[PDB]
C-alpha cells in the first residue's frame, strides 16, 4: 500500500507551502482567494451556503475530492482532501493511524472532533498543520490543512 504512504509523504512535504498537492496545486491558506479555487476546479458540486462553510468538490475517478473554506476576506482559511471513491486503498483508504506513524514518526496532538466519533491526528508543518481525521475503522475520512 506504497501508494498510501507515499500520499502520506507527499501531504506533509506541501503542507510546509500552505497548499495540498497535486489539483490543489499553487492554491495557499492565507493568500489564494475563493474565485483561484473556482479558476482552478469550476463550480462547486456543493458551495458556501446555510451550515455549509466549504466549496465542496465531489472526487471523480481517479480525482480526490476537496473542500475550500475562506476568511471574510476571502483567502483560504482551511482545505480540506476527502480521497477518492473508486479504488481508495490507494489513497486515504489505506491512511492507518499506524502508516502516520511509519512515515511521519511521532504525532504532534491527539484532538476530539466536534459534533463527531471522529480522531483527529495532527503533524506540525511550519506555519501549518495537518490533520488526518480518522474515522471509527482505522482509516482516514478527510485530511485538513490550515494555518497554526
Amino acid at each position: 500500500n506504497q501508494s498510501a504512504a507515499e500520499l502520506v509523504k507527499n501531504l506533509y512535504n506541501t503542507a510546509y507551502k500552505g497548499e495540498m498537492p497535486q489539483q490543489a496545486q499553487g492554491l495557499t491558506i492565507n493568500k489564494s482567494t475563493k474565485g483561484d479555487v473556482h479558476a482552478a476546479f469550476g463550480e462547486p458540486e456543493r458551495p458556501v451556503g446555510g451550515d455549509n462553510r466549504f466549496d465542496l468538490y465531489h472526487w471523480n475517478m481517479g480525482q480526490p475530492g476537496y473542500g475550500f473554506s475562506y476568511h471574510k476576506d476571502m483567502t483560504i482559511s482551511e482545505i480540506r482532501y476527502f480521497g477518492t471513491g473508486v479504488e481508495r486503498q490507494l489513497n486515504l483508504g489505506g491512511v492507518t493511524p499506524e502508516v502516520l506513524q511509519k512515515q511521519l514518526g511521532p504525532v504532534n496532538r491527539v484532538l476530539t472532533v466536534p459534533f463527531t466519533d471522529e480522531i483527529d491526528y495532527v503533524y506540525d508543518t511550519g506555519r501549518y498543520e495537518l490533520h488526518f481525521v480518522i474515522g471509527t475503522d482505522q482509516t482516514a475520512d478527510h485530511v485538513n490543512l490550515k494555518a497554526k
